[PDB]
């Protein structure tokens, strides 16, 4: 329904750089 914490992890993986 909401997906706040589940969606932020999926977004970081889609545009990952390396060591944050």
């Amino acid at each position: 329904y909401t997906n706040q914490n589940i969606n932020i992890s999926q977004e970081r993986d889609l545009q990952k750089h390396g060591f944050h």
